């Protein structure tokens, strides 16, 4: 059930002048579109949706920890860190870190529970424990934006990538309550309206969790997509391209969703 209708990715990536991965699942029969869907990608900004619900999953066991008030200096302020830097002088919550770093990318946020998990082998360990074995995180924000080529630190694959976006916003990876607040975050995303968003009819529900190197052409995003009438789509785009100083374009991350979606056959 995987490739049962061929899409013009390849043109599309070319026209780009870079590699374009993509793996969709349609939920309902398990069919697939997957193309480039085991190589690597840096995951930029992206794995910040992970990191919340890595969170999450430790609240099951530790009641009271999203309520947990976070103070942090000035220090801990790093570059994109838009809601963070609002309450500087009076701190945080960890529901409250975990939401911007999904819904506004907060950098800040994100090194601060980070911390919470035990850094970046302690979120990978997270990985392991819903039974992804090619996520990696190696490095803390901002240095896991270099996205140098044929460099696997901070990549995952856009396949594992759904998969695991799967089993946390649809199966039983996390408790119900929590696979909500999950869903939830993700919904009230507000940086990818221009990436598988404008692929997404108005109509239908949608949470997304976007991600920006900075360099070499290289930007992802992931959703979970819920078409009126049928089963929920998940999805996985991700970009990257051979040169630094290769821009980035959302443009042909919504392209190559709109394609996802028409090999699934789900009229958008």
């Amino acid at each position: 059930l995987t490739n049962l209708v061929a899409e013009p990715f390849a043109k599309l990536e070319q026209d780009f002048g870079g590699s374009i991965g993509v793996y969709a699942m349609d939920t309902g029969s398990g069919a697939t579109v997957s193309y480039r869907a085991e190589e690597r990608f840096p995951l930029c900004s992206s794995f910040k949706g992970f990191l919340a619900a890595a969170v999450l999953a430790r609240s099951q066991q530790q009641a009271g920890l999203l309520d947990t008030p976070i103070r942090y200096g000035k220090n801990a302020l790093v570059r994109w860190s838009p809601i963070s830097e609002k309450y500087l002088t009076t701190g945080m919550t960890v529901a409250e870190l975990s939401a911007a770093a999904v819904q506004y990318s907060d950098n800040a946020a994100a090194n601060l529970l980070l911390k919470e998990l035990g850094g970046p082998a302690g979120l990978t360990a997270f990985m392991r424990s819903i039974g992804d074995t090619t996520f990696r995180l190696d490095r803390w924000e901002l240095e896991l934006n270099s996205a140098i080529p044929g460099d696997a630190r901070d990549t995952s694959s856009p396949r594992a990538v759904t998969e695991s976006l799967q089993k946390l916003t649809l199966g039983s990876a996390l408790a119900a309550p929590q696979r909500q607040q999950f869903v939830d975050w993700l919904k009230g995303n507000t940086t990818g309206n221009h990436r598988i968003r404008a692929a997404v009819p108005a109509d239908w529900a949608v949470g997304d969790k976007t991600g920006t190197c900075g360099g070499y052409g290289t930007a992802n995003d992931y959703a979970v997509v819920w078409p009126t009438g049928r089963a929920p789509i998940v999805l996985a785009v991700y970009t990257r391209a051979p040169n630094k100083d290769d821009k980035h374009s959302e443009a042909v991350i919504a392209a190559a969703a709109r394609l996802a979606l028409e090999g699934l056959g789900v009229n958008g």
